[PDB]
């Protein structure tokens, strides 16, 4: 009971998802800029993801489950395109926007005006990244992601490609990530 016990703390996907960076241990974070709880996880898994040792790495994914949900993907993938260095800072106003004032993000038109408005992070940077090429094919990604392993739930955090966190709450969820991210790291060292 003490640790991580399958089918309580963590499940194992049917189907891994290919890491961005081998030899390296991935923590992947589905998630919607639309969605409170994702908002209320992010300060606690950015924060955490300061710990990280230099083999790991926080990857994010905007799932997209209509058409209309593809804008707030390409926006994902601008910031992490052209926000890498304070991403924080974006993630944070973005949710904000979105969750706390409900600005229509979703639309393309009240989205280039907001972005080119924001300095706390570098909004004309970002604008840029979304109209892009990048940005284009990094939201087309997310969407055959979110088919390709029916992610049908936000926030949805897997490790190694392959160990779903089961959240009792975020906090204790970090300590999953980290039991979960030594049983990656000696697997994967394991079978070279």
């Amino acid at each position: 009971p003490a640790g991580l016990v399958e089918g309580q703390n963590y499940t194992v996907l049917a189907n891994p998802i290919p890491q961005q960076q081998a030899g390296k241990v991935e923590v992947l974070e589905f998630f919607g800029y639309f969605c409170p709880h994702c908002a209320h996880l992010e300060p606690v898994l950015s924060k955490h993801a300061k710990s990280f040792k230099d083999d790991m790495y926080l990857r994010t994914e905007h799932v997209v489950w209509q058409k209309e949900m593809l804008t707030l993907a390409r926006l994902a993938a601008a910031v992490d395109m052209a926000a890498a260095d304070s991403k924080d800072v974006a993630n944070s106003h973005i949710f904000d926007a979105m969750v706390n004032q409900k600005i229509k993000l979703q639309n393309p038109e009240v989205l280039k005006k907001w972005l080119g408005e924001q300095t706390a992070f570098d909004g004309k940077k970002v604008l840029a990244a979304y109209e892009s090429p990048e940005s284009q094919a990094r939201a087309d990604k997310m969407q055959e992601l979110t088919e390709t392993f029916q992610i049908d739930g936000v926030p949805t955090v897997i490790v190694g490609g392959k160990y779903k966190v089961e959240f009792a709450d975020w906090e204790s969820g970090m300590n999953t990530i980290d039991l979960l991210a030594d049983k990656v790291r000696e697997e994967q060292k394991a079978a070279q």
